[PDB]
């Protein structure tokens, strides 16, 4: 029962905090701070000289709480990235134990012969999407390079724009923000795209569209969504048939987590998806 559930939850955490104090050691500062101690900008140098101001005033202010105490759930997030891409290689497993299975397709020849795409070594500061972001929480993290954008953002530093609205369009590297609120992004760009904005038809799954487009090959998307069954598969289905496989499911105590990624070839997980239709099962992604 949830004995199990706080259990693994309570060691997710002491994993994350553990982890993060190691992080910390290598990297000296957070993405932010080093993007920010040296402003090119008279705007930056503002925000350097707020931050002096905000720092200043945590420091007399109280004393061993840092304002922004990041959630439980999302401290699982960051365990979860990390050891996929860096302590655990989680990718690199799923790259075997997805290779196994072409082969296995290719020898029944019901897949033909495929080209793939695959992830070179995962660069020292990992690029994440994170999507209806609150607080743009996981620039906490040291090794992690964030790019926040909130429908209605109330932080200085996430980036106003419409999600399902946005050209991912292949060539650039760098967000275009047409009029202080994004227009197109760089195509397959991000190693984790965080669906912090739960999806609650069409548009609930255009949206896991534009994700894969933007996650770089093996890529992740982290789904949070609360305990409030067989709904799941109904949809891992139809996730499976966009192009990504279900690579983690958690049970937190009241929420529930997923990660899927980005096939090394959409052609496999498209006819797993023929495979493992249940039938009764949408094409679309449903409450």
């Amino acid at each position: 029962m949830a004995t199990e559930e706080h259990q693994r939850l309570a060691s997710i955490v002491k994993s994350c905090h553990e982890s993060l104090r190691q992080l910390t050691k290598e990297y000296g500062a957070t993405a932010a701070w080093q993007e920010h101690t040296s402003p090119r900008n008279a705007k930056q140098l503002a925000e350097y000289a707020k931050a002096m101001k905000q720092l200043a005033a945590i420091w007399e202010t109280n004393d061993g709480k840092w304002p922004l105490q990041a959630r439980s759930r999302i401290k699982w997030a960051i365990d979860y990235i990390t050891k996929y891409f860096f302590t655990e290689g989680i990718y690199l497993q799923k790259r075997q134990r997805e290779q196994r299975l072409l082969e296995s397709y290719r020898a029944e020849g019901k897949l033909g012969e495929v080209q793939c795409r695959l992830m070179e070594e995962p660069p020292d500061r990992l690029h994440v999407l994170d999507v209806g972001s609150c607080f743009n929480p996981f620039s906490s993290a040291p090794h992690l390079e964030v790019t926040a954008l909130d429908l209605c953002p109330a932080t200085e530093d996430v980036l106003q724009a419409d999600f399902l609205k946005v050209e991912v369009v292949p060539g650039i590297r760098e967000p275009e923000l047409e009029e202080g609120s994004v227009r197109r992004l760089p195509a397959s760009h991000y190693e984790c795209v965080i669906f912090s904005l739960l999806l609650e038809a069409e548009q609930r799954l255009q949206c896991c569209l534009q994700a894969y487009d933007l996650l770089l090959p093996e890529g992740i998307l982290v789904l949070i969504t609360p305990d409030s069954a067989h709904l799941m598969k109904n949809w891992r289905y139809s996730l499976a048939r966009i192009g990504l496989l279900r690579v983690r499911f958690e049970k937190l105590p009241h929420i529930s987590c997923m990660v899927f990624r980005k096939a090394i070839s959409r052609e496999l997980s498209q006819h797993w998806a023929s495979i493992h239709r249940e039938e009764g099962m949408c094409e679309e992604i449903r409450i």
